[PDB]
Order: structure tokens, then C-alpha cells, then sequence
């Protein structure tokens, strides 16, 4: 059914969801489910007549994300013919049994939207839930957790959204909106400093970060007064040493740790005094949150 | 569009090329909508050319290699050359080289994150399916996936389930009948729903999903073609298998409902025929693979 109402767009923008990218994910998702034909089960067992109330509820505890996008799915499928009794907001915690949403619509259109709505909800909520677990291992300290570009193909802007709902911070969104000098770059550049100066000269407008793999390279970029340094696969002892040299430099470089991080060692790392943790697992190994859709009897 | 040799390698693997194009193109647009690769354009010579290796830091099953190459084909307009490759479904160990390519250095640095996000997710899915298959070894029980896939990735994820030694369930709402709890709520009774579905399209096999041992007996009485056990315990599966063997029918039993790997080997020894596991596709940890230069 084409595209959705302007009301849905205002709801998506109000949430900080890129509405154009959300349309592309939603329409793609429904095509995967409907390209083999109409819902053969529902059309045989459910009158084209019925309307039900339906409850989206969690079977386990975590953080909710994706509710405006799931309602966009339903808006598209029902052509706006639905009504909402109750909803939670993305960011809210849910225990088992809690109701994220209660809606009423045509029973057949609910059966068509269900799996698409829940796949989004369960994945985005899984990302927000894991992000919150990391952010909680960082209480007591001033450390913050960040995502990366290790997102799933097609879902980057929505996974970034879900990390924010979990209390995390986004890193850059693509290759052209920020400079991040990695190892392949420092190879061809000759040193880390040459690469840092090359990027600053070539694109002085952009934010800039350099990823280092040794304390020596860390010394180069500190001398050049790098705004931000990423410590690739440092042990907790090495981070303490990195933080000492940073504190003794003329420039206050923000330090981010990346590579070799797990939820347990997270508090040990945060304790060294690094400012940021960059965790790929937030968006590429986030277990889904178990949410389900039930019809009112 | 990519070279037609790439279309052929995809068809030879069992991958839908149209859908793989949409995934690859969409994934590239995500990384490139903000501008060219500023970092590489500042630090990497435009004429540079390099050999790169994809290798796994972890053991698992490889899947997605024909798609990763399609990404490289697109980004390079065909100007690359493969020296070595494993096949999807091969077991990798720490250090194993899945692929060795030569291409323009800047084109490898643009492609690599899209290539690896595909490779690591699909191999993650294939690796987890293989673990389920190991826990089911010594049984006639097989593992199946579901429609709990990540949006846009269904066909590629179903492919990686097959590469990991598992079976595909139906692909969408229209290719098979599956009578769920909400069809029963919206429709009185589980046996009534089964009979309605049989009436409507007699040649289509009806799988019906039950939540109690009572419901099980009622559809077993109607000679149910195939039955899905929703959230039965291991001990209720054993009872269900007994009631099925006692009933006169050759009804196939499939268990599903929160199945986790640590109880997988137990569930396989109740005598059910299939386990439908959503975790294969919605909770598969990514397999750690990297792209390293010469
Ligand atoms: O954008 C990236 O490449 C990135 C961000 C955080 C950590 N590692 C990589
Ligand atoms: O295709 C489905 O809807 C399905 C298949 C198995 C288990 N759960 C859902
Ligand atoms: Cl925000
Ligand atoms: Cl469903
Ligand atoms: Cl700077
Ligand atoms: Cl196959
Ligand atoms: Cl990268």
C-alpha cells in the first residue's frame, strides 16, 4: 500500500528516526514476506471481517527500541486504519510481562504485519538492551560506550538509533563524515604522524581520530596533538600507561579503547581512565529481545 | 551492476542474485552517502595496488564468500583477481585463509567493511547452525530456521542456514500453511482451524502449532499432517511423542519455543523430528573475520 501517512513521519522524526531510511527498511521487510503471495493461513482461517486487540509484550527484561518503526509497519499495512490504546517509549525498561503496545486493527492485517513488526522490535530492542548492559558496567566512572560501522547490511541508521536508546553514543556513520586512520592507512602513509598530518591537511573540516596499535605510535600522535586516539587491542596495563602519557602531554587527547573487549573486563578498562569504549558487539552480536504479539481473547 | 561472471558464481552457489544486488548496493550506499573515503584519499596513493587476505580469528563455518566477492566486483568495476578461495560451508580455524585477492588499494579500503559485515554475519549464522547440528548428531532430529530473520537479510540468512547444515522452513507468508496461536484465538479452536485450512486448499500440507497436550490430541485425532509443539518442556515432548506413536498417524512433530543451545542435545533425544530455532537467524553471534594487507 504505497507509502504511509504524514502523521507517521512526524512520529518518526519526533523520535529521531531517519524517516526515509525507515521507509526503505519497512517496505523491503514486507516484500520479503509477501513476495510469494497473500497470507494463505489467515485467508483460510480468519474472516476478512475480524478486528482484534493485540498486545506487544516482553517475555524477558531489557530496553525497548523500534516502537515508532513497528507502528509505521502497521500504518502502512492497514492504510492508517488502526488505533493505539497504550504505548511505552523507546528507552523504557521492561520486565517480563510488561506491555509495550496495545493496538486494535483488522485481524488479517495484524497477522501480516506481526512478524515484520516483531523482527524489528526484537532486534532493535536487543541492541538497546546490550548497549545498556555495557553502559551499566561503566557506572562509577566517566567512561561512555560507542558503536562502530560493524552494523548489519541495511540496518545502520536504525542500529545507531537503538544504541542511543540504550545509553550509548554513536561513532561516525560512514567513510565520508569523519576521518579514522587505521593500520592500513599508517602503513602506506609511512608513520602514524604522516597519516595524521595528511588527513588534517586534506580535510581540515572533519572530525579526526587515529587508531594506534603500540605505545610508540601513541607517542607520535600525542606529539602532534591529536584530538582523539583509538587504542587498538591494548591490555588493561597498556591502557594505564597510555593514560599516563596522555595526562602528561600538552594536548588533552580523548582516548578510546577498541578491540578485545568483553562485558566482564569493561569495568576494568573503564577504571584505567580511558574516555570511550568502542564495541562492535553492540550492533553485530546483540541477542534479540524476546517480544511477542498476542491477540486479546 | 556487476560482471556477469559474478552473476554466474552467485547462481552456482544457490544465492538469489537480484536480492544479493539489493543488499550489496544498499550496504554500499550506507557507507558512501556522506562522501568519498576521506581517510584513504589523504593517505593512500591513487595508483596503489595490494594483495589482501580474509582470514578468521575464530573457528566456524564460512558463508557469504560469493557475496563478498560481488561487493569487490562492484567497487572495482571488475578490476580484481582472486588467488585462492575456500567454499561456503568449509570449516575454518583460527588463521585459515578464506580468500586472497589483489585489487587497487583504495578500492579494497572502500569495499572491506561491507564485505566483512556480510561475511561475518552470514558465517556467524552458518557457524551457529553447525553447533546446533553437532548437538543433534546421533539422532534423526534435524534443525530448522524460521521467519525470525533480520529485515532485508532473509534470503541470505536462509542460505547460510543451509551452508551450516540446517533446513529451511517456509520463506514467507504465502508458500506454506502454518496455523499459529493467534489464528486459533481469532478462530475458536485448533481443530476447527485445521479443518478450515484443509477445506480451503486441499493440496497444501497444514502444519498446526499447539501449546498444550490437549490441543495435541485433538489435532492428532484429525490425522494432522504435521504438528508444531510451542514451548513444550523436554518432558512434554516425550509425552507428545508417546501420544503420537499411540495415535495411528505418522504425524511429524517439530518443537519450537525459546530453544537454546545448552538444552538442544536434550531436546533432540525426546524423539521429535525437527527443532525450529529462531536463534539461528535473530541471535547468531558474528564470526570474527578480518581483512589484512600484505
Ligand atoms: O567507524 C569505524 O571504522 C570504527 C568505529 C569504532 C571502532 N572501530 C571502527
Ligand atoms: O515460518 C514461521 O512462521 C515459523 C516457522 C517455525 C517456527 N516459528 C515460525
Ligand atoms: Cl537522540
Ligand atoms: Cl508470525
Ligand atoms: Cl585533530
Ligand atoms: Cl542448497
Ligand atoms: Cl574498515
Amino acid at each position: 500500500a504505497e507509502a504511509w501517512s504524514p502523521a507517521t513521519d512526524e512520529r518518526l522524526r519526533a523520535a529521531g528516526i531517519d524517516a526515509e531510511d525507515a521507509r526503505r527498511v519497512v517496505v523491503t521487510a514486507l516484500e520479503e514476506d509477501l513476495r510469494y503471495g497473500a497470507d494463505v493461513t489467515s485467508d483460510a482461517t480468519v474472516p476478512a471481517d475480524a478486528v482484534t486487540e493485540a498486545v506487544v509484550a516482553s517475555r524477558q527484561p531489557g530496553v525497548l527500541a523500534g516502537l515508532p518503526v513497528a507502528l509505521a509497519v502497521l500504518d502502512l499495512v492497514t492504510g492508517g486504519r488502526f488505533e493505539v490504546a497504550e504505548c511505552r517509549a523507546d528507552g523504557d525498561r521492561l520486565g517480563p510481562g510488561d506491555v509495550a503496545l496495545r493496538v486494535t486493527a483488522a485481524t488479517r492485517e495484524l497477522l501480516v504485519a506481526e512478524r515484520t513488526m516483531l523482527n524489528l522490535l526484537c532486534h532493535l530492542s536487543g541492541v538497546a538492551t546490550l548497549t545498556a548492559r555495557w553502559n551499566d558496567a561503566l557506572a562509577g566512572t566517566h567512561c561512555k560506550v560507542r558503536d562502530s560501522r560493524k552494523t548489519l547490511p541495511g540496518l545502520r541508521l536504525l542500529e545507531k538509533y537503538a544504541v542511543r536508546r540504550g545509553g550509548g553514543q554513536n561513532h561516525r556513520l560512514g567513510l565520508g563524515d569523519a576521518i579514522l586512520i587505521k593500520d592500513n592507512h599508517i602503513v602506506a602513509g609511512g608513520s602514524a604522524g604522516a597519516a595524521l598530518q595528511a588527513a588534517r591537511a586534506h580535510t581540515p573540516g572533519l572530525p579526526c581520530e587515529v587508531e594506534v596499535t603500540t605505545l610508540a605510535e601513541l607517542d607520535e600522535v600525542l606529539a602532534l596533538g591529536a584530538d582523539e586516539v583509538m587504542l587498538d587491542n591494548f591490555t588493561v596495563e597498556q591502557c594505564v600507561e597510555a593514560v599516563r602519557r596522555r595526562d602528561a602531554a600538552r594536548t588533552r587527547t580523548r582516548l578510546e579503547a577498541s578491540g578485545g573487549l568483553t562485558l566482564d573486563v569493561a569495568a576494568a578498562y573503564a577504571r584505567t581512565g580511558v574516555d570511550l569504549l568502542a564495541v562492535g558487539a553492540l550492533t553485530h552480536s546483540a541477542p534479540a529481545l524476546d517480544l511477542g504479539l498476542d491477540f486479546a481473547p
